């Protein structure tokens, strides 16, 4: 009976639409077989993604490397996105930004061209068995040292005046950090917002106080808001299994579902020594950290208003499965000290809950159910663990 907190099925916040990572198999080997299934199966010792991001490569003849992946990803229930890094080079110009030369963009007389290369790589999928769910009009636009940048200006012309002839949802614009000058000039015009679907922004260096966004709540009605790339807390090589760091995968994820209100949460490569699967083809402790959402808040379920901090280092997220009314939270512990909440979730008539746990020692090992007391559910938390609810 140490700290409390309370669930309030009542009160709706977003539609999860899932979690997941990114394929690049230009970059990087593709998925193997074996892979494909450990990142999108939700059977024991899988990661239960339901969300596959792929590359828009800008020379056409890759396009093909792309499908057996995400073909096996919708196959075992994925959605996919795709998003560019640079258009073809022939639609490609150079010119000099805060005093460095040689940086690219697109050129202002082939914004057309390129609405058609988008569409031909959305035709091109559909053909081999891949419904995208959303293209993207740029991956960081606003950090393109090695890319194609776009300016808040020449992102919102292409939205307000290029995006409505997209075949398909169209996500922007992906900044590297969610700075709001890229995406405020969107939604601020009306025009611009109607051939927007999913906002979309990766998490690098994006600090709590960044992760609300006023001007989303206001206009964005209709809107998905995806945040479609990170890795915390670094890329370190072979750093997937380090504890307690891996924590900080778990934090990120909560906040972007409750500071954010994020309906996805997306990784970097989803197979790489500092990622969700090491490169033996087992999940990371980073991977379960993922897992503890990955694996039990599916599609389509809604998150819940839930004290977010009920206690110092520990944090609570709860997402209701409509069907049923039943309930998913993840707890993170984050102190060295074990912590007892008293979490009152009124109005359910739920009274059993399994747990599993994740600590430095175990990966989430399924542990003795909680019977609640009346609509309270006493949950004890070891030090430095995270547990999922079910």
């Amino acid at each position: 009976h140490m700290a409390s907190a309370t669930i309030n099925l009542s009160a709706e916040k977003q539609v999860i639409r899932g979690f997941g990572g990114m394929n690049h198999p230009v970059w990087i080997s593709d998925l193997t077989p074996q892979q494909r299934d450990t990142a999108f199966g939700n059977g024991e010792g899988q990661l239960g993604f339901t969300i596959l991001r792929i590359h828009v490569d800008e020379n056409r003849n890759n396009w093909s490397k792309e499908v057996a992946t995400a073909r096996r990803a919708i196959e075992l229930g994925a959605i996919v996105s795709a998003s560019p890094w640079n258009p073809p080079s022939n639609m490609v110009e150079t010119f000099t930004r805060n005093g460095v030369p040689n940086q690219k963009r697109l050129r202002y007389d082939k914004y057309g061209d390129y609405v058609q290369h988008l569409n031909d790589f959305v035709a091109y999928m559909k053909s081999n068995g891949v419904d995208l769910y959303a293209i993207s009009v740029q991956n960081e636009p606003d950090y393109a040292h090695e890319w194609t940048w776009w300016t808040p200006q020449e992102m919102l012309r292409f939205m307000r005046d290029y995006a409505g002839q997209i075949n398909c949802r169209v996500m922007a614009p992906e900044s590297f950090q969610y700075l709001k000058n890229m995406s405020d000039p969107i939604l601020n015009d009306p025009q611009a917002l109607a051939n927007l679907d999913i906002l979309g922004a990766h998490f690098y260096g994006t600090t709590v106080n960044n992760m609300p966004y006023p001007l989303f709540e206001q206009k964005g009605a209709g809107k998905e808001l995806w945040m479609t790339e990170v890795y915390v807390p670094n890329s370190d090589s072979n750093s997937a299994d380090r504890w307690p760091e891996a924590l900080e995968v778990a934090h990120n994820m909560h906040n972007a579902l409750v500071e954010g209100n994020f309906q996805a949460y997306v990784w970097w490569y989803i197979r790489r020594s500092y990622g969700p699967m090491k490169e033996d083809g087992t999940i990371s402790k980073r991977g379960y950290m993922m897992a503890h959402y990955s694996k039990f808040v599916r599609p389509g379920y809604v998150r819940v208003d839930a004290t977010k901090n009920p206690t110092y280092n520990v944090y609570l997220s709860a997402c209701k499965n409509k069907k049923d009314n039943s309930v998913v939270a993840v707890v993170i512990n984050k102190s060295t000290e074990a912590k007892t909440i008293n979490i009152s979730v009124p109005g359910t008539s739920i009274r059993k809950w399994e747990r599993y746990v994740t600590t430095g020692s175990k990966n989430l090992r399924k542990e003795s159910d909680i019977n609640a007391s009346g609509t309270t559910f006493q949950v004890t938390l070891e030090p430095q663990s995270v547990t999922t609810f079910v």
